[PDB]
């Protein structure tokens, strides 16, 4: 069950990057020029959690080369809900879906994301409920 989908671009502030049309299904736009130390908030837009526990974060991402990665967290870098490597998709506008889990407790969360290392692009963040 899907508690949110955040498009990339609808980040209240970011620090490195870049907007640019993409074309994924849906079309819109896509943030690119992503880099070691960049990052993304979407404190402007709270989500609501509606109980404690396990949530599957997805990403679509899309990547030349791969070695990317990011880390989701609470706006500000505190607390950390989770990791994750972001695969070579083979270009800039080939698009895939990836996942993990993490805990998030209930409540109002302000979400942010910031890279790790770069060399990927982001269309949207979607939150769903596992349990």
């Amino acid at each position: 069950m899907v508690i949110a989908t955040i498009q990339a671009e609808d980040h209240s502030q970011q620090s490195g990057t870049q907007q640019e049309t993409t074309t994924d299904t849906g079309g819109g736009k896509n943030v690119g020029y992503i880099d070691a130390g960049d990052w993304l908030s979407y404190a402007g837009t709270p989500v609501n959690i509606p109980s404690s526990g396990s949530y599957l974060i997805e990403y679509r991402v899309a990547s030349q080369n791969g070695g990317g990665s990011l880390t989701f967290e609470e706006a500000g870098g505190a607390p950390v809900h989770g990791t994750i490597a972001i695969p070579a998709t083979g270009g800039w506008q080939t698009w895939t879906t990836i996942q993990h889990t993490v805990n998030l407790s209930a409540g109002s969360h302000q979400f942010g994301i910031k890279a790790n290392a770069g060399g990927w692009n982001l269309n949207w963040i979607r939150i769903n409920k596992t349990h």
